[PDB]
């Protein structure tokens, strides 16, 4: 009856869908490349040499010219350089996913005295050697047995942790954090004016920077001096 | 007399790295995209066709012709898309020399009775739903239960943390990944050899991957009925 309807379904369905999102996950990389081609159409009249007339004669336009003969030996190439690229695309998402489940690790390790616990410390850390960095929290200190340190926040990941240590590592992260904030008290009003103003208007004074941004070393050697 | 010539020949050697470094920023987008002028060399000519007549004459074409006349404006744009990602590439680098440095912790969670040193379990029994990735181990629990948890260990702060998520929702090619390791021999002197087949005959073999490629669904539901 309707009963094997049930499972045999599920094999079309099967093949349906694996069909189509194994075409187009892997006809996305040549797709890419023809959007380059907004550059290889900026010119226009885009029509390949290498289409030449050496087996057959018709110039096969310019995007994927003839399958095999006379040029045709560079679309491996392009794909080689490209469907890597969307696989470390997939892995930015995925580095951006860890960050916003909570879920992946941010273990941090770094000098402070922030207290949240249970009848803690009166014995704490006398470390006197490495500094003020803490090292893997099994015990830290030289000589720590009772030690306790502190557990990954639900809040920003590593991103966050990696903050602070450019911050450490860096001095003028501290000077561009001004300016990180102005930028993030940006709203629609102010996001989308930027990008409108952005257009057509700052390679003009790109120009008459130039001469500006080669004279920028001076000024910071300046202050560095002073 | 050395204070003062000390002090400049300082100035000298930040005036000529400041500005190479500079120059070489500058140089490197509108670097890579001529590299990328294979596609020209494979298309043939190389001739910006786009060079408006009306104000520049010049048919010294050859891309990258005028920096103001006729078409520039997206001339700019993709020198600065190209910069983000060079500077991703730089950004990955930088996350490989987090993953050698050592103390860059995943701070994992797995299920075991084994002990870096001589760890007193006193009995420790708590489970939980979902071992893996449990409760902050801090003594967190019904009661304290005498716990000592995972420190970061030194290992491939990349490779040994990833996999862990990997397989927790993997292992489907985890055979293949045994293969992997088998393969993973070939690095001297037959990596090379490898390379050069593949561009030798990459091509020829597409037109029967292609008529199979469609016939290893049928074998994947196959083994989902084996």
């Amino acid at each position: 009856m309707e009963n094997i309807t049930s499972g045999f379904l599920g094999p079309l369905l099967v093949l349906q869908a694996g069909f189509f999102l194994l075409t187009r996950i892997l006809t996305i990389p040549q797709s890419l490349d023809s959007w380059w081609t907004s550059l290889n159409f900026l010119g226009g009249t885009t029509v390949c040499l290498g289409q030449n007339s050496q087996s057959p004669i018709s110039n096969h336009s310019p995007t994927s010219c003839p399958p095999t003969c006379p040029g045709y030996r560079w679309m491996c190439l392009r794909r080689f350089i490209i469907f890597l690229f969307i696989l470390l695309l997939c892995l930015i998402f995925l580095l951006v996913l860890l960050d916003y489940q909570g879920m992946l690790p941010v273990c941090p390790l770094i000098p402070g005295s922030s207290t949240t616990s249970t009848g803690p410390c009166r014995t704490c850390t006398t470390p006197a050697q490495g500094t003020s960095m803490y090292p893997s929290c099994c015990c830290t200190k030289p000589s720590d047995g009772n030690c306790t340190c502190i557990p990954i926040p639900s809040s920003w990941a590593f991103g966050k942790f990696l903050w602070e240590w450019a911050s450490a590592r860096f001095s003028w992260l501290s000077l561009l954090v001004p300016f990180v904030q102005w930028f993030v008290g940006l709203s629609p009003t102010v996001w989308l004016s930027v990008i409108w103003m952005m257009w057509y208007w700052g390679p003009s004074l790109y120009s008459i920077l130039s001469p500006f941004l080669p004279l920028l070393p001076i000024f910071f050697c300046l202050w560095v001096y002073i």
